[PDB]
């Protein structure tokens, strides 16, 4: 079995390799990349995303929110507080500010120090989810807007044709800004560009051992799990990496750097924090492997987790005992 100790692998694809996206993933599964949760791509040189950065300033973003934390540096969640709307260029400038820029530091483990140290006494602001791109149209490799759709993918492996659309969305992050353990809607993959500015650090737990991550959080968050027998679909839990060792859960942790992807695998639960300002790009995608994943995913009923609309059919042909419950919690 390629890689029995689900390290998180790095791949560098050669141009030519870089054509055929389906094939690269299945090329990285044959060497145990999903065993990890979480791979990086570094591009051929060749490639590039765009042209420049330097006109997206104009960007709105319409509810930025304000991620206001509670409980113990190591164990706390967070909520979300809408702020109001601004522009990028508005934003970078909120980022860049004494109030919230990045600390002097020495290298990415002092940030990442810094980071579980003081998170929970600071609420920073992040532009999430936004609907959009900032793939040229030109682009052709590995352009997050160009991907097929889990849509057609559940058609070709499964026959049935079925509504709904898949497209990317932009995250402007800043110091500090936060991604509360996950993993993605009905156990998606997914894939993310970090476009611009400074590093996202992620920390995944190899997908053959999730469930002992969510009973951790069940015994860490014991109202929460009371509340919901699906609670981490809420997004808004966090541990840190020394709770995580102090308890025995199988991690990695990896930092992306601006112009580099990583892919998130089936039931990879994975949770990460933005160095400074930045811009990254994410959408969920499927492959053959995926189905089996889509079939056995965890939902949230309780009404906290609304999702996409594009969701309904998944759990619709995917899991049609559970739809009826499932859409109770969506209405
Ligand atoms: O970048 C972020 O804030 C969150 N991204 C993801 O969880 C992802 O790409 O799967
Ligand atoms: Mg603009
Ligand atoms: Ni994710
Ligand atoms: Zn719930």
């Amino acid at each position: 079995a390629q890689n029995p100790n689900c390290n998180i692998m790095i791949f560098h694809p050669t141009k030519e390799e870089f054509n055929d996206f389906d094939k690269y993933i299945a090329y990285m599964e044959s060497q145990g990349a999903h065993r990890a949760g979480l791979a990086k791509i570094i591009p051929p040189k060749e490639w590039k995303a765009r042209e420049t950065y330097d006109n997206i300033s104009e960007i709105l973003i319409a509810t930025p929110l304000q991620q206001v934390a509670s409980g113990r540096a190591g164990v706390f969640t967070q909520y979300h507080k809408k702020k109001k709307a601004m522009t990028v260029g508005e934003y970078r400038h909120l980022a860049n500010s004494k109030k919230y820029q990045t600390p002097p530091h020495q290298n990415f483990e002092d940030l990442e120090r810094k980071y579980w140290k003081n998170r929970i006494y600071n609420s920073p602001i992040y532009g999430a989810d936004i609907s959009g791109s900032l793939f040229d149209e030109n682009t052709k490799q590995w352009n997050l807007g160009h991907l097929g759709t889990i849509q057609d993918l559940l058609e070709k492996e499964c026959g049935v044709v079925i509504e709904g659309v898949n497209t990317p969305y932009l995250y402007f992050g800043m110091w500090k800004t936060t991604f509360a353990w996950h993993t993605e809607d009905m156990d998606l993959y997914s894939i993310n560009y970090l476009h611009l500015g400074e590093p996202k650090t992620w920390y995944v737990v190899p997908p053959e051992h999730g469930q002992r991550l969510e009973r951790l959080a069940r015994e860490l968050f014991p109202g929460s799990s009371r509340g919901c027998g699906a609670f981490l679909r809420h997004k808004v839990a966090l541990i840190s990496p020394t709770v995580l060792k102090e308890n025995g859960i199988p991690f990695n942790r990896i930092t992306q750097e601006a112009g580099e992807f990583m892919v998130t695998f089936p039931y990879g639960y994975h949770a990460g924090f933005n160095h400074g300002f930045n811009c990254a790009e994410a959408i969920n995608f499927a492959t053959p492997r995926w189905i089996d994943y889509g079939k056995m995913a965890s939902q949230c009923s309780c009404g906290e987790a609304r999702v996409t609309f594009s969701m309904d059919a998944f759990v619709r042909i995917l899991q049609p005992e559970r739809y009826d419950l499932w859409k109770r919690g969506q209405d």
